[PDB]
């Protein structure tokens, strides 16, 4: 059973789903364009109820999270991890676990590190630390909503109408491509050693999107975490294999 809602957080309403009965607080943390509702259907249903309280977030401009619409300032993950961890803090959990996935890992490897005393554990996949020229050219290569594959355009463009979708992901695109040009075309490898808690890293050998170099080295980073490499995971292995996912991330968790 899920319940749907919004919480004034930094001036903007937060749509969020939660579940569970749990004394052990998580929140996830969805990817670009991502919401609890296109994301993690699966967690919000199986993860277990007895042992979590589940929490599923629409960063500002994603998902139900509108107004306002998204843009993406040079802090934008940054802002994503304050709004994160603020809205927790807003629906009264006095220290969380973190499930992020792509630009969700991204966040949360920034509010871990930005807010340690509140973060317990962390489990991310399929996020980068940094820009590459290899990155740039993959997302350059996701700007036109019109050549994705009818199953991953489906979700969204039914969420947000195909205009917002379209003009968002090209605001993403050029968003996530502006720190190729900072030193080391740095997100967050300045963050990875002031990480404090246990995490856990997946990463989809298969995985197209993101090169497993990148999580080497958040796993080489992030002092005492853990790298699980799944064979056949690409970058949705949350979903495409979510029971053996939600097991490695339940146990971790524990
Ligand atoms: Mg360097
Ligand atoms: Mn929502």
């Amino acid at each position: 059973s899920v319940t749907s809602a919004k919480v004034a957080v930094n001036g903007v309403q937060l749509h969020y789903q939660q579940t569970g009965e749990g004394d052990h607080a998580v929140l996830l943390l969805p990817g670009m364009l991502g919401s609890g509702e296109t994301d993690f259907g699966p967690q919000l249903k199986n993860l277990n109820k007895k042992l979590f309280t589940v929490v599923a977030w629409d960063p500002r401009g994603y998902g139900h999270s509108r107004p306002p619409d998204r843009d993406f300032p040079a802090d934008f993950f940054e802002r994503d991890a304050k709004d994160a961890v603020d809205l927790m803090k807003a629906l009264k959990f006095k220290k969380v676990s973190l499930l992020g996935w792509s630009d969700g890992g991204i966040t949360a490897l920034i509010a871990a590190a930005k807010y340690p005393s509140y973060i317990h554990k962390m489990v991310i996949w399929g996020a980068n630390a940094y820009v590459t020229d290899e990155d740039s050219m993959i997302y350059e290569g996701i700007r036109d909503v019109s050549k994705w594959s009818e199953r991953t355009r489906k979700p969204l463009e039914a969420l947000y109408g195909y205009d917002y979708f379209a003009r968002t992901c090209e605001k993403w695109v050029d968003g996530i491509r502006q720190f190729k040009h900072l030193p080391d075309g740095n997100i967050c490898r300045h963050l990875l050693p002031r990480v404090q808690c246990p995490a856990l890293i997946v990463h989809g050998e298969k995985d197209p999107l993101v090169p497993r170099f990148h999580a080497d080295f958040i796993h080489k980073h992030v002092k005492g975490s853990r790298l699980h490499l799944m064979p056949e995971g690409k970058h949705n292995l949350h979903l495409r294999f979510a029971d053996e996912f939600n097991k490695l991330a339940e146990d971790f968790l524990q």
